[PDB]
């Protein structure tokens, strides 16, 4: 138990919920874990794996990202800020990837999942890049039920941090695809209250948030601290009551503890 792990435990104790953290510091490859091997519901953070899998497919199909996908009225689900504008029209796979990542559009995520052959296709890509933990079992919006003890649509902080590192800083994707993914993450619109609220302003980052039932509040990020090699940070948080409120502040607090511990 490290000093940082002790502060994370204190934060968790005061939060009432269950906190999972995984940091990889690429300056030396060291890691900091808190419940790093416990499973948590991914919710929207799973959108990174789906977009990355489509990017992988695009490496052998130069026109894939320009394929027009039909958006029908019935395709709309619970949260579709971008897709709703294109009902009875089409969106390209690039448009669907950007909407899923940067706006957390659920209809867009469902189109990425369908392009991959269903939730199992997203899981297959994860296995192909060495992630033996990740599992996607359902489409949107049910993949966000986040029921405690339910293994569906979960991963561990350790696994997600390693995967995010390989996707954004490593060679799991071709260079062009890696750059596209990083560009999309850096352009996220939903993350200012989460991990990034706990980092010094000078630091830059890309992230993908997630939210679900049980007050599930998640964020995964790739960070470029001022004058330091990048970090990869995963912060997952879930609560005992189905109707619990979101706690993005708890993710900010975890990130702050990690940053001050550097
Ligand atoms: C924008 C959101 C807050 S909502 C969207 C998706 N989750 C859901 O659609 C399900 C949900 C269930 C209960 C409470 C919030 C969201 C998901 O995850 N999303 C969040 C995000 O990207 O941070
Ligand atoms: C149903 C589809 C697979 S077809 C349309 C678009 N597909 C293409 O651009 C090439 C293609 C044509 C026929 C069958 C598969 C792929 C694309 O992607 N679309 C999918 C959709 O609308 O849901
Ligand atoms: C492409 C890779 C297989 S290589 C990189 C990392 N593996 C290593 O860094 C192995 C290594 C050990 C010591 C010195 C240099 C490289 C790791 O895992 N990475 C994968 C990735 O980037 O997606
Ligand atoms: C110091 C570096 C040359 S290495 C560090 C990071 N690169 C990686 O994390 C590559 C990698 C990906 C997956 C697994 C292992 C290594 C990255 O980018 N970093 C460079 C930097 O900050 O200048």
């Amino acid at each position: 138990t490290s000093a940082v792990q002790q502060k994370l435990a204190a934060l968790e104790k005061s939060s009432g919920g269950r906190l999972g953290v995984a940091l990889i510091d690429t300056a030396d490859n060291t890691q900091v874990l808190y419940r790093g091997d416990e499973r948590f519901p991914m919710c929207g953070t799973s959108k990174v794996m789906a977009a990355a899998a489509v990017l992988k497919q695009s490496e052998t199909q130069k026109q894939l990202l320009n394929q027009p996908v039909e958006i029908k009225p019935a395709d709309l689900v619970n949260y579709n800020p971008i897709a709703e504008k294109h009902v009875n029209g089409t969106m390209t796979l690039a448009e669907l990837s950007a909407a899923a990542l940067q706006y957390s559009d659920n209809t867009a995520m469902n189109k990425l999942i369908a392009q991959l052959g269903g939730p199992g296709g997203v899981t297959a890509f994860a296995r192909a890049i060495g992630d033996e933990t990740f599992r996607l079992d359902r489409t949107e919006p049910t993949l966000n039920t986040a029921i405690p003890g339910d293994p569906r649509d979960t991963t561990t902080p350790r696994a997600m941090a390693q995967t995010l590192r390989q996707l954004t800083l490593g060679h799991a994707l071709g260079e062009t695809q890696r750059a596209q993914l990083v560009t999309w993450l850096k352009g996220n619109t939903t993350g200012a209250a989460s991990i990034r609220a706990g980092l010094p302003t000078s630091w830059t980052a890309g992230d993908k948030t997630g939210s679900g039932d049980y007050g599930t509040t998640n964020d995964i990020a790739v960070i470029w601290p001022q004058g330091r090699a990048p970090l990869v940070l995963v912060t997952y948080f879930t609560q005992p009551q189905q109707n619990a409120e979101s706690r993005r502040d708890v993710l900010a607090s975890a990130a702050r503890i990690i940053a001050e511990g550097l």
